[PDB]
Formats: C-alpha cells, structure tokens, sequence
C-alpha cells in the first residue's frame, strides 16, 4: 500500500551459478521495473569494487555455500556501504545462519526456491530502506 | 581487535520495566564508555520524537511482549532513522521472532539474561554501523 519508484532502484544480483544468477534476475524482473545488474563475483570480490557498488541500493547474494570468511566479508561490505541494502537468498531458516546473517549486516532472508509474493514483500521493504546516492 | 571511542556513542535503552531498564542500562555501562540515556517509552511513543532520536546512534529494546505494533513502530523508527541501529533483547531465540526483527529493521537481537561478553561484541558490531550524526 507504499509505492516506490521502482525504476529509481538499482539492484545487484549475485551468485556463482549461471543458472541461479539468471533465474534470480528473472525473478526480480517479473516483480517491477526494478534495474538489475547480474554478478557471478562472491562477496569477498565485491567488496573490492567500491566506486562501483556505491551505484546500487540493493544487494541480492546467493548464499548457496555461507563460509565465515564471507559473512566477514559481507560485514566488511555493509559496513563500507550503509546506504546498500544486502538480501540473502538461502535454502536454510535455521536460527543461527539467521541470526549470523544479521550480525553481518544482513536486512531480509529469502527462502529458495523464491517465492513471487515474497520477493515483492521483500523488495517493498528494501524501497522503503532507500537513500539518497549521489 | 577493531577499538572505536566509546564516549562518542550515545546509546538509549528502552523498557517498560523499570528494574530491567536499570538492570540494562547498568550492563551498557559496564561494557564500556558509552553514553547512556533510559527510557520508559514503547517504540510507538519513541518515533513521535524525531529530533530527540536523531541524537543517538543505537537504540536497545527490551522486547518482552513482541507485538505487529510495536514491530510496525520499530519498522517506521528505523526507516526514518537510518543512521539508528536497533538492537533487540529477547528471551526467545525462534526464527519466526528472528525473521521479524530482521523485516522490522532490527540489527543484532540479544538473548536475555543478557551477558557481559555477548554485550560486547553486540555493541562493538553496533559502534562499527556509527556513521557521523550532525
Ligand atoms: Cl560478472
Ligand atoms: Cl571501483
Ligand atoms: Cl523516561
Ligand atoms: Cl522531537
């Protein structure tokens, strides 16, 4: 019931398989005019782009394989950028990956396989969490 | 390993009870130099003083009675206030509760009895998310 200008919102999707990346971007495609940028870098390679990742709003990672160095590296990266928002898309609810998702300054977890209504709730939410870039 | 000066944070611990909100502010001020300001106010009351909140950097809510409310609440409290990082104390560790914090724009969830250690890194993870308040 909170519209967005959705085409003002630049959306970097990430993952390592050609596949998930491609299907992941559909997705998000399909639930507005959302501008979207496909990666397959993990967030270890991300993080050293910094210029570049200033021009997004939102970060989609794949988390296909959650290692401790990556959560390091995704709190490097929301700690460098608090103005992205990171999403996670995982195949696991459990507590503690939720709760270390969190700690590494994750916003939303998404359940895969991705649900249509849920990455619109979810994508509404992250609109809402939107900064000004300069 | 990753030191930030103290005095510098301004932290406001919200409770409804009066012998937890004394017992957490006690807590914060032994975990460092932080300064700390107590209040009595659910989130509800606390997003009606939008220039009073600009003055802090984390927000700790005593999260006793979690309704869609008060998660409502804490969702406009961080949305209008992007530079607050809010922290959540609970005795409930459940996804469903984890999740909704998470989607409400809760950064770190603390269990309750609250520990010294845990505290510490809660809030060391809470310093690194400061940004400059004007
Ligand atoms: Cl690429
Ligand atoms: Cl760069
Ligand atoms: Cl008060
Ligand atoms: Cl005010």
């Amino acid at each position: 019931e909170n519209l967005y200008f959705q085409g003002m919102i630049n959306i970097l999707v990430a993952s390592e398989d050609a596949s998930r990346l491609a299907h992941l971007a559909r997705l998000v495609g399909d639930a507005g005019r959302y501008r979207v940028t496909r990666t397959v870098g993990r967030a270890a390679q991300i993080v050293q782009r910094t210029d570049g990742l200033d021009a997004f709003d939102i970060l989609m990672i794949d988390g296909a394989a959650l290692d401790t160095a990556e959560l390091a590296a995704i709190e490097k990266l929301s700690r460098l950028h608090p103005g992205l928002t990171c999403l996670l898309v995982t195949t696991d609810a459990s507590s503690q990956t939720l709760l270390d998702a969190m700690r590494a300054g994750v916003r939303d977890v998404l359940r895969w396989p991705l649900e249509p209504r849920a990455l619109d709730d979810a994508l509404k939410r992250a609109a809402a969490q939107c900064a000004q870039r300069d």
